[PDB]
DNA sequence: TTGAATCCTTCCCCC
DNA sequence: GGGGGAAGGATTC
């Protein structure tokens, strides 16, 4: 049939600020993002493996980072950069096989299935890829192989980092049953949680259960998704994909209620979303609010043409006015999202 | 100074 | 009953 490759690129941004000061090298790197909240204030967006070996992760505070290792290089996160490093990366990919996908900043499928004839010139293929992104932009990424996107990317979670793994028809029989269900692809431990206490803690546990049990506790899409996995039966198709939103959310000082007191950090947001939006009219906008106590609030509205500033900032006012007016709590980030493009 | 994509469940129109 | 679709959430990486 076919033959699916993944590519991942390793502790990204924290390796894009290493490349880009070689000197770091070796030494704990941790990307975080400072929120002016206070000194310190804000979340971990990532650490190379170095400060990664002793517990500092994406998403811890900053705080909790740093009575960890007092000692590692901190560095504020530069996401327009990694964007044009990534942009460059996913250039020599296409060069391989121009049915690319692109999940994210960092992984992007390719369906090498016509370039390659057995999986052994599959690995081949890998390592010659890993070897011009090394060379070209003096990046590590990990490679996956199988016969379907799910499975390509289990190996290259089975071979983080820097490391080139092929999955075949045994390993995934194999994998079908022994691999833990929540180490796969799309199952958040909220959704590991409702299956563990359903009876469902392998991938093949999910034939037991009747059908319209599952879709009444995780949903169709899971369910289905779920089963095709089980049976061997899924083989979704590589297809390209395109941006469907643009946004962006800030943290404000204080947590407030007082709208005159909101909107400045509103507006900040609006104006960096069209600038991110390029060249792109939008033709539905969201407001989207972080209660005090991390909460997710957001009010939108769809008009039947583009959205321009002038009237984003309007309609935005409104939408913040009818989230303070439906809800109790103090607010504390505030952002826009523009969808719908035109 | 941090996204963004699916999927879901609910609601409202109307043939 | 069923096709549409907008909306405010739920979930995941
Ligand atoms: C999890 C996470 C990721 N990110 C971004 C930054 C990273 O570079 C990239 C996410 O990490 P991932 O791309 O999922 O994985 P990674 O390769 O960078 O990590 P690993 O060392 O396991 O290989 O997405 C955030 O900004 N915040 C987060 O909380
Ligand atoms: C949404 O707000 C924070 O900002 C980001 C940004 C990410 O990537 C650019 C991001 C990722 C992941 C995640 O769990 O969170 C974020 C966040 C935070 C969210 O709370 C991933 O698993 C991959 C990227
Ligand atoms: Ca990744
Ligand atoms: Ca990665
Ligand atoms: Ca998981």
């Amino acid at each position: 049939h076919m033959i699916v490759l993944f590519v991942d690129f390793d502790y990204f941004y924290a390796q894009v600020e290493e490349v880009l000061n070689p000197s770091l090298k070796g030494k704990p790197v941790v990307v975080c993002v400072f929120s002016g909240r206070f000194e310190d204030s804000g979340a971990v967006a990532t650490a190379n493996y170095e400060a990664r070996k002793f517990g500092v992760k994406a998403g811890i505070p900053i705080v909790e980072a740093k009575k960890i290792l007092p000692n590692a290089v901190y560095l504020p996160m530069r996401k327009e950069v990694y964007q044009q490093v990534s942009s460059r990366i996913m250039n020599l990919l296409r060069e391989y096989s121009e049915k690319i996908e692109i999940a994210s900043i960092d992984e992007a499928y390719l369906d090498i299935s016509d370039k390659v004839r057995d999986y052994r010139e599959a690995y081949n293929l890998g390592l010659e890829i890993k070897n011009k992104i090394l060379e070209k932009e003096k990046i590590t990424v990990t490679v996956g192989i199988s016969k379907n996107k799910v499975f390509a990317k289990i190996a290259a979670d089975m071979a983080k980092p820097n490391g080139i793994k092929v999955i075949d028809d045994e390993e995934v029989k194999r994998l079908i049953r022994e691999l833990d269900i929540a180490d796969v692809p799309g199952i958040g431990n909220i959704t590991a949680e409702k299956l563990k206490k359903l009876g469902i803690n392998k991938l093949v546990d999910t034939l037991s259960i009747e059908f319209d049990k599952l879709k009444g506790m995780i949903g169709e899409a899971k369910a289905k998704y779920l089963i095709s996995l089980a049976r061997d039966e899924y083989n979704e198709p590589i297809r390209t994909r395109v941006r469907k939103s643009i946004g962006r959310i800030v943290t404000m000082k204080r947590n407030s209620r007082n709208l005159e007191e909101i909107k400045p950090y509103l507006f900040r947001a609006i104006e960096e979303s069209y600038y991110k939006l390029d060249k792109r009219i939008p033709k539905a906008i969201h407001v989207v609010a972080v209660t005090e106590d991390l909460d997710i609030v957001s009010r939108g509205r769809t008009f039947p043409h583009g959205i321009s500033k002038e009237t984003a900032y309007s309609e935005s006012v409104k939408l913040l006015q009818k989230i303070l007016e439906e809800d109790e709590r103090k607010i504390r980030r505030i952002g826009v999202r523009f969808s719908k493009f035109i």
